[PDB]
């Protein structure tokens, strides 16, 4: 009578912010290196650092989906455990 | 000569990540639905009722900045399939 | 023991596993039409060119991808009316 | 000229490859694991079972479309350009 694997689904689901998180972290580095590549441009280095700009919040948003799935997960488990 | 293309390879990175966000978008619409239903079928004293909603607001953000991307990756290539730089 | 089934009230069966599902059903959508582009760039292609075989050399795993994420669904699927929803 | 916006665009399929696989990875290893549960074959193991393995098929999806990709940025340096 006891709970199967349980707190696996929460597990799983942890991991793949961590590595969407420094994922998009590369890509981030990588649309500023291209930014920097770029000089007095046409209108694609205003482009990038929007896209640039809108990695950072898919970040920031992830990073709360992963402080909750994590913060949680150590909450289920607290006593009895 | 010349072969006027160069930009083949990057009409297709740009439509394919564009695919991917429309239905990105698409999908995170229904878990929000999900969501919010899940909250429904819920206490108003359970924590996990607060978790809940703020996994909500968390894909209401990430549908807003999902827009926001797919405006973006159009517009580089959108109209400015017009022999930029 | 045997009191009634209140499972459907309040549980993260129901959650995180359905989740899941809406994720794959929708990544088999995106997946359908990104391999429709392939085809479409296929199409209007050169049949002598560098790109048809990087471009026929996508396709190809966009399938197998596709059937993949199906089995997955099923899977996952299963995992659902086996638990919650047991077959009615 | 303009083939800056395009390396980038190939680098950012790849950069969200080898993320895709090192995450797809990281979960059969941890499916590779608790699929020895404890032995006590229960049955959500023949779940672990077939996720683990529909794991591997992505990994090696994801590796062939990353090579085609890398093989594609490499067609560049050298040969093309």
């Amino acid at each position: 009578n006891n709970q199967n694997i349980t707190n696996y689904s929460i597990e799983e689901n942890i991991i793949n912010l961590k590595y969407k998180i420094r994922k998009n972290a590369v890509k981030k580095i990588n649309t500023e290196r291209e930014i920097q590549q770029l000089s007095n441009n046409d209108p694609n280095k205003n482009t990038l650092l929007a896209l640039k700009q809108n990695l950072e919040n898919l970040i920031h948003n992830q990073k709360e989906q992963l402080k909750t799935y994590q913060k949680l997960l150590k909450t289920l488990n607290d006593e009895n455990n």
